[PDB]
DNA sequence: TATGGATCCATA
DNA sequence: TATGGATCCAT
């Protein structure tokens, strides 16, 4: 997979230039998102382009999550205190990791959005909320770009469609990454939808 | 239909206290939202409570829009300049109306959310964007409360689920209103569904 | 009566 | 075209 579009707030740029732990986080994220391939035996991600919305989204994230969790030690389902404890309503964050080096600690929250575009607004607000309540120091949202999404389940989150709203995270450190396949072709197999595209891996939950 | 819950940012409270144009927009929407009845012969909104999520959501909004549009003169699908003109990306706002009186104009935008709860965040954000850009002066969101939603299509916007995010509108004039059915009864007809997604 | 999602719809 | 929406799913 390749990263083709990115939006970095000014606040995230400042941390990205001076801060080594943030620098480290970003690198683990980029490398993880560039890792997905299709098919499994290939060295790049090629997507079937026979027709509009022909592919399901589930399997596309697998290799990204595996790398973060198993090679980089990020956790899944970290709940925010403002939600679990105070409001007692609202689910957790997709991915999370604490980066420590001597006295320094940096907490990063991230959501890899492949749901409907409307869900991304939710992920965005949810990260907004943990940033404003001091629970995370940087927020990251990963999603496909529009070109890629043309061949995915209809209406999934795409960079270009969320882009007019990026402006609502100003004043906070946030990074938006739009990924695209490295090739389009109808020789490759279709990513399955439904149960068949379902992940069957055990996930590294924060509660462990 | 009844209005059962409401959250008014302190900024909207001020306006609702001082502004007549604002009070008028408010009473209009309230009257309209209290509009829906079921069945069509009834004087109130009765909802078939046979099973969880047994009713569809479309025909619920009908009578509310009708009053807004036909009686009160609000306009549907009003595009925002930041999106249609500047960013050149994005859809319009659901209901809009200009309150003009003397040298005064009050611009109100409103979203009647019956889509997935996730959508509600899109609506909230789009209305925050119009507020931030000075295109509207008050933003309002109407949604079912959880009790009523329980009988509607699974996962539709419900007051209580959006509630933890109200604070994201802080500093802005906003109004969230949650409506409920006047009664529940298994003898009234089911609100039909469509064939969306799955 | 919990909650993030995954999928397809209809009208431009 | 592009966009808001509706409908069930999985844990």
């Amino acid at each position: 997979m390749e990263v083709e579009k990115e939006f970095i707030t000014d606040e995230a740029k400042e941390l990205l230039s001076k801060d080594k732990l943030i620098q480290q986080a970003y690198n683990e994220v980029k490398t993880s998102i560039c890792s997905p391939i299709w098919p499994a035996t290939s060295k790049t991600f090629t997507i079937n382009n026979t027709e509009k919305n022909c592919n399901g989204v589930v399997p596309i994230k697998e290799l990204c999550y595996t790398l973060l969790e198993d090679t980089y030690n990020w956790y899944r389902e970290k709940p925010l205190d403002i939600l679990k404890l105070e409001k007692k309503k609202g689910g957790p964050i997709d991915v999370y990791k604490e980066f420590i080096e001597n006295s320094e600690l940096k907490r990063v929250g991230m959501e890899f959005e492949t749901g409907n575009i409307s869900s991304a607004h939710r992920s965005m607000n949810k990260l907004l909320l943990g940033l404003k309540h001091g629970e995370i120091d940087l927020a990251i949202i990963l999603m496909p770009i529009k070109q890629l999404a043309y061949y995915l389940t209809d209406r999934v989150t795409n960079f270009e469609e969320l882009e007019p709203y990026f402006e609502l995270t100003e004043g906070q450190p946030f990074i938006f990454i739009g990924f695209n396949a490295e090739a389009y072709n109808s020789n490759v197999p279709l990513i399955p939808k439904g149960s068949d595209g379902m992940s069957k891996r055990s996930i590294k939950k924060w509660k462990d």
